[PDB]
Parts: structure tokens; C-alpha cells; sequence
């Protein structure tokens, strides 16, 4: 994990948000180069896991409150594919999203793994860019041989420009 | 400048730096003055452009709609400083009140005295400390104070209770 994050915020310190954190895992890993991060998780349980290790991390059931083009890199680490309400999601992302930010897709590989999440309920690389449909993959990586990764960016636009700052 | 803070909120928080919310930030008058004593500062405010205003000046502050996503059981204090006599849905903001404040957590109301001052807004919003007793009904004053002589200041904590203690933590 060491092994592929730094690659991706080796240059840009900066606002991360953690969207759909779960475990826990992945936090302690982007505190290094956070000037804020925001841990969102529908689980309550999950959330206070995450308050009792870490007090500066902001907790959100959602990502209402985060203010309109304030951030830098969204991670979602094995979490988009039973998220509820995808298409609030992705319109969430574009809110909160800098034109200059990217969004770090981590997940499980379309393949029986023998271990992991059921089968039916995994999405490869061209599932994701359907939901991520304003976006194109900038670098792919390899977590581990059982995931995938993606750090995707906004596709140039040249039409009008309504995301709000 | 009709407010001097300096002159009244530090014997408030002078023992006690923490977790402050300014309740009703508007303006963003307070929001310097609580910088100095805040391990966090929580600024909410319904008016989506003061907000704005508070986020252009001061980063480090963590402003809110609402209190819904600031912790249970996690907050020192809460500053509502001239906000609360217009604030929207009253009963909720008091129970939001009750789950975020820590049960040794201090509640600074500010307000306007309630007599024709000719300054402030019109006598039939404000409310007077009785009025505020009412709203606060589980808390009782601690301390007054006399921020200017056209408001009234008051500093309340939780009343004891002997029985269940069903707030969250
Ligand atoms: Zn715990
Ligand atoms: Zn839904
Ligand atoms: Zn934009
Ligand atoms: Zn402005
Ligand atoms: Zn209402
Ligand atoms: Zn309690």
C-alpha cells in the first residue's frame, strides 16, 4: 500500500476524501498526505472505529457538507460496487471535485479469487467508466494480483462549464 | 465595533481550550476570537454565502448546514451569539444541542436585551433571559455577563439529574 499510494500523491499533498471507508484500512495510509481528509461510510459503527484512532479525520454519513470544489484526490478502496445510490455518488463526486482532481478507483478483480466478495457483485474496469462516464483512466496499477486499480481524471470539456465554485 | 470580545470570552474559556461550535455564525464576527481557544471550531449556518464568507477566511474552520454530522457526546462549548431568537426549527436545535454537548459542556448564549435599545432587530424577536430558560430548559445559568450595554450574556451548563442518562456517548 506503501507500494502504489505514494506513486499517485507522491506530488500533490492536498483535501482527500476516503468515500465509503469501511475497515478502516486505507486511512492511516492517506493521513501522510491529507491536509484534510473526510471519511464517509453509511455504517455508523465503522465511523466511530475511525473517530476513536484517528480525532482529525472528518466523519460524514455523506458527503453533503463537503464544500463545492474543495477536493483533491476521492479514494473508493473496494467500496463503490455495493454503495448505495451510485448515480448520487457520481453526482456527489462531480460537486466536491476540483477540475484538477482525480479519483482513485481500488477493487476486487472480475475472476473467481477463491476469497473475497461473491462474484455477482464485483465490477471490472469498464464497469466502472460507465458510472464514471465523465472520466478516463490517467494510470492503472496492481494492489494486489486479486484487485485492480484506476486513478481517473475529468474528461476535457470544451461545452459550458456548470460545476459550481 | 459595538462587541469587544476580547473583553468577555476569554474568562470563558480561559481553563478550558476544546471542541467549540459557533451555532448561528452568520456574519462570522466570533469566528477570530474563537480560532484563539479551539482544538476544533464548528461554524453552522443555514445561509449558504455567510458560509462561503467563513470558508475564504479562516480554513481550518469546519462549517455545517446543521449539526447533524458533528459527533455525539463530543463538543465544550456553543456559542450562539445574537442567532438563536431567529433560528429555524427551535425544538430540533435544542435537541441537537442536548446530543453534541459533553454532559460538562458550557452553552454562551448573546443576545439582545429585550426593551427599545434603537439599535438591533425590531423588539418582537428578541428574547430575554427568561425566554431563553424556556428553550434551555434542561440547563441552568452558571454565570452572566454584560457584553455591551445593549445585550445580555449568559453561560449555562446541564441541570444534574439523578435519574436514567440516556444521552449518547
Ligand atoms: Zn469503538
Ligand atoms: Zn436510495
Ligand atoms: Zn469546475
Ligand atoms: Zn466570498
Ligand atoms: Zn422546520
Ligand atoms: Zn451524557
Amino acid at each position: 500500500p506503501e507500494e502504489y499510494l505514494p506513486n499517485i500523491f507522491e506530488g500533490k499533498k492536498g483535501v482527500i476524501v476516503d468515500y465509503g471507508c469501511g475497515n478502516g484500512f486505507y486511512c492511516k495510509y492517506l493521513l501522510e498526505f491529507a491536509t484534510k481528509l473526510y471519511c464517509i461510510d453509511i455504517n455508523v459503527i465503522a465511523l466511530k472505529e475511525v473517530k476513536e484512532k484517528f480525532d482529525s479525520v472528518i466523519t460524514l454519513s455523506d458527503p453533503k457538507e463537503i464544500p463545492d470544489n474543495s477536493v483533491d484526490f476521492i479514494l473508493f478502496a473496494n467500496s463503490f460496487h455495493d454503495m448505495d445510490d451510485k448515480q448520487h455518488v457520481i453526482s456527489e463526486v462531480k460537486r466536491i471535485l476540483k477540475d484538477d482532481g482525480r479519483v482513485i478507483i481500488i477493487d476486487w478483480r472480475k475472476e473467481n479469487t477463491g476469497i473475497g466478495p461473491p462474484l455477482s457483485i464485483r465490477m471490472d474496469e469498464k464497469d466502472y467508466m460507465g458510472w464514471f462516464s465523465n472520466f478516463v483512466v490517467e494510470k492503472r496499477f496492481n494492489p494486489t494480483p486479486y484487485h485492480f486499480g484506476l486513478v481517473l481524471k475529468r474528461k476535457t470539456s470544451e461545452g459550458h462549464h456548470h460545476h459550481h465554485h
